């Protein structure tokens, strides 16, 4: 459980994990944020309908 | 070390999720169409009646 050459090796893995962690954070932020406009967009369509009102009139020339 | 494997398992689930998402996307469209025809078919049947006007006449040989 004791060695000196392990010093170089341990530095390699901690760097890789840190870089990998960085990518996950950025990817997670992008992924989660795409989620929210999907629901925000969805509420818009169901609300946006219009309706005809009155009676239709036709004019002859 | 642990960073390397978690990449592989991560890719596995996103692919399964996407494939399931595509299938559940594809299936939802089909079910929607069938429900639409039922309403159209039902309305047409109710409005297709026929009456009888006048008397009934017998011609004797």
């Amino acid at each position: 459980i004791t060695a000196l050459e392990t010093a170089i090796i341990l530095i390699a893995f901690v760097v890789v994990a840190s870089v990998f962690a960085f990518t996950i954070l950025s990817a997670g932020t992008f992924s989660t944020e795409r989620g929210k406009e999907a629901v925000y967009a969805g509420l818009s369509e169901v609300r946006s309908s219009i309706e005809i009102k009155g009676s239709v009139v036709i004019i002859g020339e």
